């Protein structure tokens, strides 16, 4: 792809984080802590899952960023509406305001309803995410495999400002402690 020149500097919004997450000083990395991280509750925090938003909001244009997923067993990545539900249980779907892919139990899937199987021959260590607001497109690229396409959501109905979306996943296995990292431009 030739989307690299729309690169944007994403940082994580601490106030949206689940209370067990640890965000680095530079706001470019996030991992699951082994306990509550001693923050106050607020209406922005994702309560049920290890999720956090980017601080940036997008309502126009083309945007691109990259995320490092090295050595993780489970994660979700993409974009979501600013107005997505934060509390309680929900599914990741465009009807609920999410345009995402994930890794879970050694398979990759797109967050459609129901979920869609992805076909990835080279397990990615870094994911590229491209949003074209006007076109209604969210695309995912395998940086480890020469930028090969993973998935495209089209005819998207964003219906509001978009935020970068992250889920570091639970660590029940002891094998999913590694962080998500926003990669340098
Ligand atoms: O999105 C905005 C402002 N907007 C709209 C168009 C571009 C821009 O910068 N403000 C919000 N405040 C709280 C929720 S969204
Ligand atoms: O779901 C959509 C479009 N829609 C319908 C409801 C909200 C929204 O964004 N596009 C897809 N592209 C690939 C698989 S689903």
């Amino acid at each position: 792809h030739h989307h690299h020149h729309h690169m944007v500097h994403i940082t994580l919004d601490r106030n949206t984080a689940n209370s067990w997450l640890i965000i680095s000083k530079d706001r470019r990395q996030v991992r699951m802590g082994d306990t509550h991280q001693n923050v106050s509750d607020n209406k922005e925090r994702f309560s049920n899952y290890p999720m956090v938003l980017g601080a940036q909001r997008f309502s126009s244009g083309k945007m691109y960023w990259e995320v490092d997923v090295t050595q993780k067993e489970a994660w979700d990545l993409g974009v979501c509406r600013d107005s997505v539900q934060r509390k309680g249980q929900f599914s990741l779907s465009p009807e609920n305001g999410f345009w995402t892919i994930w890794l879970w139990q050694d398979s990759y899937e797109a967050g459609t309803s129901p979920q869609t199987t992805l076909h990835i021959q080279v397990p990615p260590c870094q994911i590229g995410i491209f949003v074209d607001y006007e076109a209604g497109v969210v695309s995912f690229y395998n940086i480890t495999d020469h930028g090969s396409l993973i998935y495209t959501f089209s005819e998207c109905v964003f219906a509001g400002p978009l935020r970068p979306f992250f889920n570091v996943g639970f660590n029940y296995s002891g094998g999913n402690a590694a962080p998500l990292k926003l990669c340098p431009l």
